[PDB]
């Protein structure tokens, strides 16, 4: 399906970042305000220009229930056209309707961010950016990873990916091997999702925050350099307050300092589902 | 059992209010150290009224016998029988507040509701007295152990009239006041199950200092008038403390049936222990 600039019509910014943005735009080609509303992602370098035409060919590549929508592209440079989303993401919606999620809520999120990632898993994509910014709420029942921006493919022979990026990194997320090596892997995945789980289970609260705890615990030398020692002192986030038992287990599991003795995504989704049944 | 001023040794003070202390005492007649460790509370500046009162609160205790009221054990006088002391078993955790706070991380819900089922409890019991609590907070709730935990303290704790089902006293914690104890000063059971709400919302904010009754309170208050003024305005506008993160539809819904702006229609004690209790056998 193909989409010409001229009937994109821009209605609102849903977020700006480095190097991108994300717009809903209405795609009118019959200019009567009928037309489908869409997100469009586009830069705002030839390197960012590259890791952003592998990303439309990632999304493009994927088919799922809990993986935002695909649509197409629009050239002039490249914007990637998806489903828009009404809820936006799943940080904002549970800041915002915290007081109408319980936690068998939250289980039926997690369980479908596993579902999600268990699917990138059979593609041997490393998602690396896993964090409730980057999940989008379709509906109160259904939620899907909505960003790819930094998702690897591993080499045919390896398990890992290293990678030599300069930029920023979401440091409050990453495996100490991430951090210390910047090895990616299905197992740096599953520490991120730990985080999530955290995040979903402090319910976004700004005073829980990972950034929040970690600075706490850390007190010239970077944060990087405080935060590598930390997680190898085996410091870690703390229970979220009326988390139940089996799901800080979880939590603490993803967050081994050794990437072969973290949980498979499978595993997740089986313990997830059976805590939620059990509730 | 008579306790004697000499053989009681001062160890530590567990708390101190405007008119009150609380004390961690042993009580060693035989002065070897083996004496048995009690709490002992006592006047601060004693008034003749403030006197009154605490006589009065020692027969309140005195007369419960209870798994979830703390023990009275008996009195202390000061030579001359000048100064008296109130006897209590010593429970080693001290408050829920301060208990909740230290040991969160290995709190769950099943745990909350354990304790939430013999606050009931000791408040259905308290029913059967005709007395009312008045104070119903943590603060005043003691830890005895993982299991088990006591109403610890009867310090405003009033004795109903014979024909009525109020009292009317003629600083106060309006943070956990009934409407009707703010604006008329009437205390009853459903005043002390207002209160039991504003507990259940205690612990199902795990005593998070920003979540705190005053904090939320503060918060929808944002102002010419005294805050007593300011709140009585917003609950008869439905102003409510909000639902906990992750507290169960069930329980906040318990909550908010203890904030009945109509004290005939807040639940009675022995329904929320039953409530309470098949909420806590659901999960
Ligand atoms: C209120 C609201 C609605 C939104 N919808 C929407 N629909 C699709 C996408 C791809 C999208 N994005 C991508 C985004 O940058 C982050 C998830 C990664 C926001 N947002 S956003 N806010
Ligand atoms: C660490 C610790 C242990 C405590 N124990 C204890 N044992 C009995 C009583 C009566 C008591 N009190 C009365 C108190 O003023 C408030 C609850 C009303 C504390 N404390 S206290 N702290």
């Amino acid at each position: 399906t193909q989409f010409e600039e001229r009937h994109l019509k821009f209605l609102q910014q849903l977020g700006k970042g480095n190097f991108g943005s994300v717009e809903m735009c209405r795609y009118d080609p019959l200019q009567d305000n009928t037309g489908e509303v869409v997100a469009v992602k586009k830069l705002q370098t030839e390197e960012h220009l590259r890791d952003f035409e592998r990303e439309i060919e990632i999304l493009k590549s994927l088919q799922h229930d809990n993986i935002v929508k695909y649509k197409g592209v629009c050239y002039s440079n490249l914007k990637l056209i998806m489903e828009y989303l009404p809820y936006g993401s799943l940080r904002d919606y549970l800041q915002k309707h915290k007081e109408r999620i319980d936690h068998i809520k939250l289980l039926q999120y997690t369980s479908q961010i596993c579902k999600g990632m268990e699917y990138l898993g059979t593609k041997r994509y490393i998602h690396r950016d896993l964090a409730t910014r980057n999940i989008l709420v379709e509906n109160e029942n259904r939620v899907k990873i909505g960003d790819f921006g930094l998702t690897k493919v591993l080499p045919q022979d390896k398990e890992y990916y290293k990678v030599k990026e300069p930029g920023e990194s979401p440091i409050f997320w990453y495996a100490p091997e991430s951090l210390t090596e910047s090895k990616f892997s299905v197992a740096s995945d599953v520490w991120s999702f730990g985080v999530v789980l955290y995040e979903l289970f402090t319910y976004i609260e700004k005073s829980k925050s990972p950034p929040a705890e970690f600075m706490r615990m850390i007190g010239g030398q970077s944060i990087v350099t405080h935060l590598i020692e930390l997680l190898k002192n085996n410091g870690r986030l703390p229970r979220p307050d009326g988390c139940p038992d089996e799901i800080y287990m979880i939590m603490t599991e993803c967050w081994n300092n050794n990437v072969n003795q973290r949980p498979s995504f499978r595993d997740l989704a089986l313990r997830v589902d059976q805590i939620r049944d059990n509730m």
